[PDB]
DNA sequence: CGCGCGGGA
DNA sequence: CCCGCGC
C-alpha cells in the first residue's frame, strides 16, 4: 500500500463510478489521488491480502464480515467525534462494533420489505394471520396471496424470530456462541405458522427465489418478501407494486436480518487520517452519497439528512422501517454454523422430514457445537502456526556440526583440484556462467544424462536481498534449527531478507501481468538479473525482522542465541532448498512409476492458467466437477479400479511408491518435511494422501514452460522434480524464482522444494534440438480435495467409497446402453446431489482432511520459524 | 482432439 | 471460471 494515495475495494454491483466522482472530488481539494476498483471474490480476497499487510487502503462490504475481519486484526479503530457521530443514525454504529470498539463507518442499510401488487391487492394485510384466508379469495381468482423464497433461511428468518427467534444472544458487547436461539417457544410458533402455511396449500414448499419473482413479476400472486435489489426487475414488468412494513406475527414485528454495507480503514494502512477524513467529510455528505446513489441506488441511507430525502421513496422509507423492526445480522464468523442449522431445519420442517420441534431442536444443538468447534479450531491453528521442530540445536551442536561441515569443505576442495573442477554428474558446474543452454546425452536406455554446457553468459551476481552465508558456524545454526541437512562440505546457504522478499515477489507478479500473463520482456527483463545455480545444493533461509507481513513468526516463541549477531531479533524459515540427486536405485524407481503411469493410461489431461501450458494429473483427487465421483482419483483411476482383470489396486500402489519414494530423498535432506506432513495432515486425512507423505496431487509436464506465478490452495511446501529422456540440446526453460534472484537449469536428477504459495516462480519457455524432452513434476497438497474425501469417509465410511464408486459407475452406464446419453448425465447430475449434500452435512460438523487458517482459508505461509537473540 | 456439458460457487 | 469428463 502507497503512502500518500487512497485505493478503494467495493463490490462491483454497487456505484464504483459515483464513488470515483467523489474520489475525483477529493482528488481536486487536496491533491491525494483515489482509486476505485472492484475485484472478484472480494470478501475472500480482501482477508487473504490485507493479512499480508497489503490490499486496499479502505474495504467497502456488508457489516456482518467485519468482524471476523477485526478479530484478525485486520481493521483500525476508526474515532469519529460525537458530533460526526449523531450524523448516522444510531443502530447503525451498533453494526460496526467489535469488542467495544467502532471498526468501520455505516453507509447504506438494508432488509426484506413486503412487496405487494396494488391492482391484486390495495390494501396489504397488517398481520401473517390474515394471509389464509387473503389467499382463500385470490385462490378463487386464479391466484395466490403470497410467494417468497422458502429456500434460504435469510428470507424466512422474519417471521421466525417474530415471536422470539434470535441467532446468537448478544449482551455486554459481545455476542454469546453458546446461546442460540433456534428452540424457543416463539422460534418454533414462527416455524409452526410457515409449515401451516404449506400444510393448507397456501404455500409451495418448492418455492425458491427464481420462482417467486417470476410469479410476482408476472402478475400471479399478490406478495411477495425481497430486498431493495429486487426493485430493478419489477420496474421493467408491468406490475404496479408497493413496498410496505412485513406483516406482524402474534402482534409482533417481523423481524429480518439487517445488513449495513461499512467501510472500513486497512491496519496496514499508512493513510488511515487521509481515509477518515474522505470518508468523514466527502463520502458521508449529502453531495457524497448521491454521487454514489445516481450510478447505482445504495437504497436505505446511514446518514440521517440525506435518508430523509431518500425517503420521500415509500419503498425507501418502507426499508428503513422494517430495518428499525429488525435484527442486526451478527458479524461473527459462527454465523456460519447458524445459517446451515437454521436451513436444514426449515427444509426438514417444510417437506415433513422432520417436526417443527424436532427440526428446531437439532438446529439448536449443532448449531451450537458448530460453533463451539469453530471456536476451538481457530485456537488449534495457531498452535500450529507456531509449532517447533524438535530441538536438535546447541551451541555444543553448533559446533561440532561446524567442524564436520570444515572438514567437509576441504575434501570436496581437494577432490575437486583432483578432478580438475567441480562436477554435478558428468555435468561441469562453474558459478562463473550462466547456463542458457545445455546439451543431453542418452547412451543407454536409463535417463538422458546432463554432459555439457553449450550457451552462456557471465553469471549475475546476486540481488542485494540475498547474501550468501560463509561461515560454518552460521551454517551449522540454521542447519540444526531449521531441519536442513544438505551434502555436507557440497552445499550453499542463503539469506533472504523478508521485507525485500515480498516487494519482490510483487514486482515479479507485476512484470507477468505486463507482459500479458506470459514470459515476455517484463519478465525477461527481470531473469537477466537472475543468478544461475545450475549444479548447485542450495537452502535459502528468509529472515523476519521482529516488529519493533507476509510471514507471521512468533516472536514469543523460544530463542536461540547465533553465533551472528545480524540474526538477533529476527526469525528464520525455510522458503527454497534445491537438491541434486545422485542417479541410483530411487532414481530408477521414480522414473519407472512415471513411466507405468503414463503407459497405462493414469493421467488426466487439463490445461491450467486457460492456457498457458497443459498439464497431466494423477494422483488422489476428487473431481466434484463429474457427477459420479466419490472416490479418490481421476476418472481413469475410478474406472481402473473395477475394469482391471489382473489386481484392482495396482495404480494405487504404483502412486503410493511414487509419493513415498520422491518424499524419502527429500526427507533425508530435509526432516523438518516429516515434521510438516504430520503437523497438518488430520487423522481424517491420512488415508486420502499418498503413502505417508505430505503429497496428493502429482503433475507431469513435458517440454512446458510456465508462467510466473504463486499457487494459492496448495500446502506449505511444494516438491518439483525433473528427469530427461532421449538426447538433444535445451535453451531456455529454467526454472526461475524471481524473488530470490535465482534460476537454474535442471540436470540429471533436480528437486525444488520450495513455499509455493509464498514465493512466486515458473518456468522459462524453452528450444530443443533433437529428440530430448525434460519431464516435469510437482508433488503437492491440494487441499481441497483431501477435505472433500476426508468428509466422504466420515460420511460414507473409508472403506465404503470404493463399493459406492463401482455402483455408480454400473448405473451411470446402465443408463447410457438402456436410455442414452441424457438419462446417463441425469442420473450423474442425481448422483452430485446426493454427494454434495454429504459433504456439506460433514463440512458443518468441521470434519476435515488437513489445518487450515479459519481466516484466509489457506495453509500457513511458512512453518518452523525459529527466534533468534543475541544479549550482549 | 474438439467441443458440449457439467459441479461448485 | 477452472492442475475435468466424455461424445
Ligand atoms: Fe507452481
Amino acid at each position: 500500500i502507497e503512502e500518500g494515495k487512497l485505493v478503494i475495494w467495493i463490490n462491483g454491483d454497487k456505484g464504483y463510478n459515483g464513488l470515483a466522482e467523489v474520489g475525483k472530488k477529493f482528488e481536486k481539494d487536496t491533491g491525494i489521488k483515489v482509486t476505485v476498483e472492484h475485484p472478484d471474490k472480494l470478501e475472500e480476497k480482501f482477508p487473504q491480502v490485507a493479512a499480508t499487510g497489503d490490499g486496499p487502503d479502505i474495504i467497502f462490504w456488508a457489516h456482518d464480515r467485519f468482524g471476523g475481519y477485526a478479530q484478525s486484526g485486520l481493521l483500525a479503530e476508526i474515532t469519529p467525534a460525537a458530533a460526526f457521530q449523531d450524523k448516522l443514525y444510531p443502530f447503525t454504529w451498533d453494526a460496526v462494533r467489535y469488542n467495544g470498539k467502532l471498526i468501520a463507518y455505516p453507509i447504506a442499510v438494508e432488509a426484506l420489505s413486503l412487496i405487494y401488487n396494488k391492482d391484486l391487492l390495495p390494501n396489504p394485510p397488517k398481520t401473517w394471520e390474515e394471509i389464509p384466508a387473503l389467499d382463500k379469495e385470490l385462490k378463487a381468482k386464479g391466484k395466490s396471496a403470497l410467494m417468497f423464497n422458502l429456500q434460504e433461511p435469510y428470507f424466512t428468518w422474519p417471521l421466525i424470530a417474530a415471536d422470539g427467534g434470535y441467532a446468537f444472544k448478544y449482551a455486554a458487547g459481545k455476542y454469546d456462541i453458546k446461546d442460540v436461539g433456534v428452540d424457543n417457544a416463539g422460534a418454533k410458533a414462527g416455524l409452526t405458522f410457515l409449515v401451516d402455511l404449506i400444510k393448507n396449500k397456501h404455500m409451495n414448499a418448492d418455492t425458491d427465489y427464481s420462482i417467486a419473482e417470476a410469479a410476482f413479476n408476472k402478475g400471479e400472486t399478490a406478495m411477495t418478501i425481497n430486498g431493495p435489489w429486487a426493485w430493478s426487475n419489477i420496474d421493467t414488468s408491468a406490475v404496479n407494486y408497493g413496498v410496505t412494513v412485513l406483516p406482524t406475527f402474534k402482534g409482533q414485528p417481523s423481524k429480518p436480518f439487517v445488513g449495513v454495507l461499512s467501510a472500513g480503514i486497512n491496519a496496514a494502512s499508512p493513510n488511515k487520517e487521509l481515509a477518515k477524513e474522505f470518508l468523514e467529510n466527502y463520502l458521508l455528505t449529502d453531495e457524497g452519497l448521491e454521487a454514489v446513489n445516481k450510478d447505482k441506488p445504495l437504497g436505505a441511507v446511514a446518514l440521517k439528512s440525506y435518508e430523509e430525502e431518500l425517503a420521500k421513496d415509500p419503498r425507501i422509507a418502507a426499508t428503513m422501517e422494517n430495518a428499525q423492526k429488525g435484527e442486526i445480522m451478527p458479524n461473527i464468523p459462527q454465523m456460519s454454523a447458524f445459517w446451515y442449522a437454521v436451513r436444514t431445519a426449515v427444509i426438514n420442517a417444510a417437506s415433513g422430514r422432520q417436526t417443527v420441534d424436532a427440526a428446531l431442536a437439532a438446529a439448536q444443538t449443532n448449531a451450537a457445537r458448530a460453533a463451539a468447534m469453530s471456536v476451538a479450531l481457530a485456537s488449534e491453528y495457531q498452535l500450529v502456526q507456531n509449532a517447533q521442530l524438535p530441538q536438535r540445536w546447541s551451541q555444543s551442536a553448533r559446533k561440532s556440526l561446524a567442524i564436520l561441515e570444515a572438514t567437509a569443505r576441504k575434501e570436496a576442495t581437494a577432490q575437486m583440484e583432483a578432478a580438475g573442477g567441480s562436477f554435478c554428474g558428468q555435468f561441469p558446474v562453474d558459478p562463473a556462467f550462466k547456463v542458457l543452454s545445455l546439451e543431453y546425452s542418452a547412451p543407454n536406455p536409463d535417463i538422458a544424462r546432463a554432459i555439457r554446457r553449450v550457451d552462456s553468459v557471465p553469471n549475475p551476481p546476486l540481488p542485494s536481498h540475498v547474501v550468501a552465508i560463509q561461515s560454518t558456524a552460521v551454517d551449522a545454526d540454521l542447519s540444526l534449527a531449521m531441519g536442513v541437512s544438505l551434502t555436507p562440505g557440497r552445499h550453499t546457504s542463503y539469506l533472504v531478507d523478508a521485507r525485500a522478499l515480498q516487494q519482490s515477489n510483487s514486482a515479479a507478479v507485476a512484470a507477468r501481468k505486463a507482459d500479458g500473463d506470459k514470459w515476455g520482456p517484463a519478465c525477461d527483463e527481470m531473469f537477466r538479473g537472475c543468478r544461475c545455480v545450475t549444479g548447485q545444493e542450495v537452502v535459502f533461509y528468509t529472515a523476519v525482522k521482529e516488529p519493533a507481513s507476509l510471514f507471521k513468526p512468533s516472536f514469543d516463541g523460544p530463542a536461540f542465541r547465533p553465533s551472528w549477531g545480524e540474526l538477533s531479533g529476527k526469525a528464520t524459515g525455510v522458503v527454497a532448498c534445491v537438491l541434486q540427486v545422485p542417479i541410483g536405485k530411487e532414481t530408477d524407481i521414480i522414473c519407472a512409476e512415471y513411466d507405468n503411469l503414463v503407459s497405462k493410461g493414469q493421467f488426466a489431461t487439463v490445461d491450467r492458467f486457460g492456457g498457458d501450458h497443459t498439464v497431466n494429473m494423477t494422483g488422489n483427487a476428487l473431481i466434484q466437477n463429474d457427477g459420479k465421483a466419490i472416490s479418490k482419483g481421476y476418472a481413469v483411476a475410478h474406472r481402473a479400479r473395477v475394469t482391471s482383470n489382473v489386481y484392482g489396486k495396482a495404480n494405487d500402489v504404483s502412486l503410493q511408491r511414487l509419493a513415498e519414494t520422491v518424499w524419502s530423498v527429500v526427507e533425508k535432506r530435509l526432516s523438518f518435511m516429516p515434521a510438516y506432513r504430520d503437523l497438518v495432515i488430520t487423522e481424517q486425512g491420512k488415508p486420502f494422501m499418498l503413502g505417508a507423505t505430505a503429497t496428493n496431487i502429482i503433475s507431469l509436464t513435458e517440454n512446458q514452460g510456465v508462467m510466473l506465478h504463486l499457487d494459492t490452495d496448495d500446502g506449505v511446501w511444494t516438491i518439483i522434480l525433473w528427469f530427461h529422456r532421449h538426447s538433444g540440446i535445451i535453451a531456455g526453460g529454467e526454472f526461475v524464482l524471481p524473488s530470490l534472484g535465482i534460476s537454474f537449469q535442471p540436470l540429471d536428477f533436480t528437486i525444488v522444494v520450495f513455499a509455493a504459495n509464498t514465493i512466486v516462480h515458473g518456468t522459462r519457455p524453452l528450444q530443443t534440438t533433437g529428440k530430448i524432452i525434460r519431464w516435469g513434476s510437482s508433488h503437492f497438497l491440494r487441499f481441497k480435495d483431501v477435505n472433500a474425501l476426508a468428509q466422504l469417509g466420515a460420511a460414507y465410511g473409508v472403506d465404503e467409497l470404493d463399493a459406492k464408486q463401482r455402483d455408480q459407475l454400473e448405473e451411470v452406464d446402465a443408463a447410457n446402453s438402456k436410455d442414452g446419453v441424457g438419462a446417463a448425465r441425469r442420473v450423474a447430475s442425481c448422483m452430485a446431489a446426493e454427494r454434495k449434500a454429504a459433504i456439506e452435512a460433514q463440512k458443518a460438523a468441521c470434519v476435515r482432511g488437513v489445518v487450515m487458517n479459519p481466516c484466509t482459508g489457506r495453509m500457513p505461509s511458512l512453518l518452523f520459524w525459529q527466534v533468534w537473540r543475541k544479549p550482549p
